[PDB]
């Protein structure tokens, strides 16, 4: 089959993947957390380019792709402009994404689905987590800088 996920897109798992590693300096969650984020990607990817949602599922999908582009360019930003980071508003952003998420697959998908989701954004959604990697640690500093150019061009792409 075709790859469902592009190399600019990995680079940034893997970022994702090493500041969670360097937070919970547990290799095994921090690698189950990456991949139930790419389980779910790739299942939503499939249903929604297969045109298999039905026009409220649709309506919520579309809301979960607005609110994940305001949550890139806010995340970019928040990176870019000193004195701007808030937490909240990080955090915030990620439960919209994380609500929007069990609805469109509420119908589809079951329990498991549900918890893969919950187990993701009970991690980055996390306020002390957020406040981490946007802090003045020089570690995290370089790997948000990797994931921000990462995200900088899958926005510029048109692909969040
Ligand atoms: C602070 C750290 C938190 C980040 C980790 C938790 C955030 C996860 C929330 C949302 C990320 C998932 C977004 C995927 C949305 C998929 C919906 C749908 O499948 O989109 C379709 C697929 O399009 C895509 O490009 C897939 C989206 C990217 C997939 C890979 C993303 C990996 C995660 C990157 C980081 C997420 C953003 C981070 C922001 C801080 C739309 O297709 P199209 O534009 O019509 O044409 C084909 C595209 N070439």
């Amino acid at each position: 089959g075709p790859k469902l996920i592009d190399d600019t897109s990995s680079e940034v798992l893997d970022e994702l993947y090493r500041v969670t590693k360097e937070y919970t300096r547990n290799r095994k969650e921090a690698q189950k957390i990456i991949k139930n984020l790419i389980k779910m990607v790739v299942k939503l990817g499939v249903l929604y380019r297969n045109g298999q949602f039905n026009n409220e599922e649709l309506a919520l999908v579309e809301r979960f792709r607005k609110k994940v582009h305001t949550l890139a360019m806010t995340a970019v930003s928040f990176y870019q402009i000193d004195f701007t980071f808030d937490r909240r508003v990080m955090s915030n952003l990620l439960n919209d994404c994380r609500e929007l998420l069990h609805q469109a697959i509420n119908r589809h998908l079951t329990a498991k689905s549900h918890a893969r989701i919950n187990h993701v954004f009970n991690h980055f959604a996390d306020c002390d987590f957020l406040a981490t990697l946007y802090g003045p640690s020089e570690v995290y500093r370089g790997h948000l800088q990797k994931i921000c150019e990462g995200v900088n061009k899958m926005l510029d792409e048109g692909n969040l």
